[PDB]
């Protein structure tokens, strides 16, 4: 149902477009599909065998872009679909990046540190012909962090010499971006204060709902507090809390970095984990999983706006129903890319060879999210469609614009 | 299933299940977007693709199939049997296959050429005269060949080594024409002279009379093997003294088929497997020999010329009634390796003379039937299971040697 | 062509460059011709030669157009791209000069064999340029589309590589401002050599000979720094305006019709008197050689800012320098072009594409140091802009080269 | 000279489609580089060097590297294209290219021409290549100038043996290559008497000219039991109806300046040696020797066209109609070639040869392309120099078509 919604959209904006059909069709496929075995001795050892593997959608704009999955459930289609998204929303953002998604089918908690480097290495090895530089740039994603890419950039720069933007999301030792980790929660805030001022409102004095509190969440609740918002509900694994006079952020991360969670935190009341969408608020942000709004749940939804923090977090029934209520839904493909928008900024720093303060990060990841909310906008009104909609449309846009100029032979 | 071949063979060598495992799992798997304009101007887009299943042994080699069916499964399990078939005839190459999904017959030339050229560049640094050298296949050819050398010159220079099956004019070997056919001939007389016999005086029937069927046909009456039966796509032909095989070739290039043949009786095609003879050459389509006709197989030796002619339960049936099976992944191994034969030619920057490319071939299957036979003796074992044996262990022991990296 | 060299011995005479180093700059780095044969859309066969001159890169990569036209002669190219070595170091860009193209009708072929022909031509040169050796770029005959050809040709082989043409799309690496670039530098210049002369453009009568790129672009800039646009001329007619043409009044007309001809707020004028035509600071911004043996003693303007390459001829040049007129130099005035055409290189290799503002900033800077270095030449040397201007290109030209060595 | 009209016959013969005609005729590059060096005396010298690279469509081109100042740029490209018709003729998987520096050698020093020499390779080693373009000696040129070229290639591409031939044994020098020519002059002349159901021995031969051609010729043919009946060279000629001494001439001709004096021959009028009694001609010295005021008078009933262009368009009538074969020059002394690709073939395999092969080979390869030199003779009713150039046009001519022209 992620799967299905990227070729859905991708489809309706299409139509929206007008593209001919062939042209669409060389848009869906991808540039390139790899698998490699990777075969490495374990501590014991005796021989374990994966399979590694990069989709590579879409070069038109630029070097692909794309996380590097370690999980065992390798699904296909999920995989292309992924790769595709990460096309459109490169497109969205403007940054100069096609989408891409790679992974290794194993599961890391059953590896050791050393079997996990080992892994690591001879991926790399495998696949360092097919990514680079002005290629294909990996990053961090699920069952992988800054340690592995800090690898990946070890044994790539033993191919190719030392090559800090081969990949980000690498520690800031290594050069990693200053303000790489309140990036994503950052252009939430972003985000969310462009879509407020369209409609002659300000996140001052807004209440704020926010279901999960971990990279994203915690950091668009600080940032968004700052700026006067009053969040007055948060969820996370440990349970959920409320206090309908604003919770005090700087306690409750304090409380979080002590504890497992927000449970058992002293400033707010324990609440219903299941009632946390349904809280009455201005603005819903969920910041967790993907799925959560439905048609079950769709009609008791109270907030004006929701920001769509994680990804795919309202299925097509709630979008309906929630539209014919009124509500405004900021689409994830936009609101999260505060995220890829650094890790832009980042092989920037790296290609100049030259690091930027984080003053001057976080002031061109504001410009970037307020053009890219104004092309959204623009899309929107030129189609007579919503928001995510025109997002897609934006980004389909932008990728066969490119594909046309370059032709075809 | 496909796999049962190989499975049975790591099962006679003590193969350990982990190294097992990942002589199963192909080196590398790609598939290419190929988008072209067409004759009128709009645009066509087709997924080109190669499996490179295993390269221990050296660059991986395989066809290029231009097809609208693709089958993963069929591809894969087809690089996987070139990795081993490159192991029994000694050859330095691993196993690769690849090709694109269209229909050849639906294109133009020009068409075709682009296609060819798109494909080329959007694979040529996954291939190269040390990595992984190309071949015709279904719906290819030396044409084809040449565009790809052609295309993959411009990435990487002058490389006619990159593909096999060229035109003799861009760097194609003297003698592949009838490379298969020869080869069935020379593993015939090997097979035969373990047995105490020679070719010289024996009946053969030949199903099939195409590139493999009529040169072995031809080659075979040389060495006055008796021909006493042939069939093809248009009808069989009988004649218990011998067939003329000269004026049936005649005949042939004059009258599309061995139908009407003036020398020879016509017979029920469906009759050509049990008519009585020496030596069943079946050089058609694979799956004729079965368990609804196996019992009733005249010949005492089965030269599979054909891919995968008999299956597992004419396999059994045969060998109670004791009649030898010269196995496909050996009897037809003439053409594989005089596509490497091509390869060092054009790597040696000096074409051989067709007498030595002929010698060369005979040395090959000789030295190759005998390490088989061997292979046979140390299992106890039947020549397919020899073969595959044969071929398992030198990819297994090669893959150890290189390591993993500790 | 024997002007140019003309020119470069003369700069070689006041500066103190030893002959033989003399010789060595006049020799091209490379000539290179290919063979280009592409199908045509009817299937016959059809050969072009391709060329690049790179004549000089001491400095640093080489940059020059890629000009698709018929008439192709070597001693042309050659100057251009010789011209093009002075140039970028006049500039102060870290380029040498080169110049290249196709002997072909463009006008003759459809646009899918064009695009055959720009791959090939790519396909045949990608080895002899790149990043950091060879930049093309548009000239006549080709345009955004054609460096859009070449960028996708040129990443098959050496990966994705915006950088190795300008000229692009801005949706393929283009630089913003890269369209007013020259006009601009043209206001820029002007302004620059009045200053110098204790005058500003503001309230200055101006006659703009061209209304296309360059023209248009510097009538707009220089009217809304109050400069007075008297008479403005084009392929379709001219017309003039004592009190001053309404610039965005112009842009309106020009842009909805073939040409200025037939403007409101201006009477027609002859076509052939916009040049002798009363003003203070003439503008020839249309076609080389304008100015000749007989009109110069009928110019009127005190200054002559030489948008368009070569519009005064040495005859005249003789004439209006013993006239007092002051020509500011074509290898400077519109050198904004191949200044902004550095800076998209710049951003593409820096990956990260500027503001216009941004843009504007750095050419105003660079075109007013390079102004004050080429002053500073002409005090040394005691010799007029033009000789300014090539001494102080080929002298830096000759300190790279003599620092880099032989061996 | 340069008559060119040899291939455009042989482009009708085949019935080529004029526009391939048109693409074989322009070389695939054409290269000039500046050669700039510090001479002995400080001062710098600047040269152009250059290299015309004609076809690659049979494989990497071959040409020699021509020191010396009479640079005509017509002459460069047909001498590139002939090449490529010979390679093709021979049958060696190579294409044409020629190429050189305008110097005068004579007034270098021997450390100023290794210093052009490398530099010179520095400026074209990304141009030409083991599998690209495989430079040799010309007019100028020797074994220490292919020497000098390896070893500033080898700096760039690690050691490089087969970049070049012609060089000295121990650098990689094939054996035989000092008979090659010599050598394959006699074995097309047995081919050619075969034919005609003769054989050398017996026949009478007149050779002019007794350099490295003439004199292995002479050596090689005698010991075939021809009878060298009258020899000359630049010193003069001399005769003996019963056979010269070649082993004795040879010995003679090292301790004197020429074969004038040799005890064992009379002297003869320089000027009759053409028109001398005997039934095989060979000119080895200079081109244009036979002519229509002694064609008429030749008594030789075969002429072997050892050297370049001995016989005018003229003579080949007059001499066809006197009913005198002529063995092409672009066949007859193609051992040369033909061994300096065996050379090439030794350093690639990475194993010299011993000259037992390399000789044996060599009657291989001038067997098969006489064979097929007489079959294409027959398919287009012409002489023996037409089937040479139809042979090697359309063996370009077939290898281009089924590259094809797609992008
Ligand atoms: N981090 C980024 O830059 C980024 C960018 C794009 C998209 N996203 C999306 O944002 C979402 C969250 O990302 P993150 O980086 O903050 O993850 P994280 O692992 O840092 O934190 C997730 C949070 O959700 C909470 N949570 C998990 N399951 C929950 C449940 N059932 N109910 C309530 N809370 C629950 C966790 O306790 C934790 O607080 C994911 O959908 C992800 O795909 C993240
Ligand atoms: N040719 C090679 O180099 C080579 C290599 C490996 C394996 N093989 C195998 O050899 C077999 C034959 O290949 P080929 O190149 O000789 O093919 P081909 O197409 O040149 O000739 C095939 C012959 O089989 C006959 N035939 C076709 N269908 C028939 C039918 N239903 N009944 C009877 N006769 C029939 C045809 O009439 C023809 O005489 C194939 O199975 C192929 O996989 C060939
Ligand atoms: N455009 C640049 O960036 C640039 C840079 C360097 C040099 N130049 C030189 O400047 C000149 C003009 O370039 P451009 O880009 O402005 O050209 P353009 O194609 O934009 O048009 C120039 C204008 O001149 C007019 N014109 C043409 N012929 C005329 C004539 N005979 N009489 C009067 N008007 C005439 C045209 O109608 C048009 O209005 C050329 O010589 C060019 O090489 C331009
Ligand atoms: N040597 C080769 O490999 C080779 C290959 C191709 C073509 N050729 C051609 O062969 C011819 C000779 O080559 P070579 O290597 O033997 O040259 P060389 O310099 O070794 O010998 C030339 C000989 O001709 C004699 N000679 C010069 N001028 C003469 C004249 N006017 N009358 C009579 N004799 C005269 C000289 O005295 C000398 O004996 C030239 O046309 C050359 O282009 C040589
Ligand atoms: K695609
Ligand atoms: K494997
Ligand atoms: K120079
Ligand atoms: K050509």
């Amino acid at each position: 149902n992620a799967l299905a919604a990227t070729n859905r959209n991708f489809k309706l904006a299409a139509r929206l477009l007008g593209l001919d059909s062939k042209l669409e069709k060389s848009l869906l496929i991808p540039f390139r599909e790899i698998k490699v075995e990777c075969t490495i001795p374990k501590d014991d050892g005796t021989l374990a065998s994966f399979v590694g593997f990069r989709v590579q959608h879409d070069n038109a704009r630029g070097p692909m872009k794309g996380g590097i999955r370690y999980h065992p459930e390798v699904d296909p289609d999920e995989v292309n679909a992924l790769a595709q998204l990460m096309t459109w929303k490169t497109a969205v953002a403007k940054i100069p990046y096609g989408g891409a998604k790679g992974g290794i089918g194993c599961d890391p908690s059953k590896l050791s540190i050393s079997e996990l480097e080992r892994l690591t290495r001879v991926f790399t090895q495998k696949i360092h012909d097919l990514i680079g530089i002005h290629t294909d740039v990996p990053a961090p994603d699920m069952g992988t962090g800054p340690q592995t890419m800090a690898w990946i950039l070890d044994e790539y720069s033993k191919f190719h010499g030392y090559s800090p933007a081969v990949v980000t999301g690498k520690p800031i030792d290594l050069g990693g971006s200053l303000g790489r980790d309140a990036a994503t929660g950052r252009g939430v805030m972003f985000g969310t204060e462009a879509l407020l001022n369209e409609h002659g409102k300000t996140i001052s004095g807004q209440r704020f709902v926010i279901q999960g509190f971990g990279n994203v969440g915690s950091w668009a609740a600080k940032l968004i507090s700052e700026k006067g918002g009053k969040i007055v509900a948060v969820s996370d694994i440990t349970g959920a809390i409320k206090n309908k006079d604003g919770i005090d952020i700087p306690a409750l991360l304090k409380h979080t970095k002590e504890h497992r969670g927000v449970k058992g935190f002293d400033g707010a009341d324990p609440i219903d984990p299941n009632s946390i969408l349904v809280e009455d608020c201005d603005i819903l942000v969920p910041a967790a999983l993907g799925g959560v709004i439905n048609r079950e749940n769709a009609n008791e939804i109270k907030a004006k706006f929701i920001i769509e923090a994680a990804n795919h977090p309202t299925d097509p029934d709630a979008d309906e129903i929630l539209s014919k209520k009124g509500v405004v839904i900021l689409p994830d493909i936009y609101a999260n890319s505060g995220g890829v928008t650094v890790s832009y900024f980042e092989w920037v720093q790296n290609i100049q060879g030259f690091m930027w303060e984080e003053e001057k990060v976080n002031d061109e990841l504001k410009t970037y999210m307020t053009r890219s909310f104004k092309d959204l906008k623009e899309m929107c009104k030129t189609h007579s469609c919503d928001l995510r909609m025109g997002a897609f449309t934006l980004g389909v846009n932008r990728v066969a614009q490119a594909t046309i100029l370059r032709g075809w032979g």
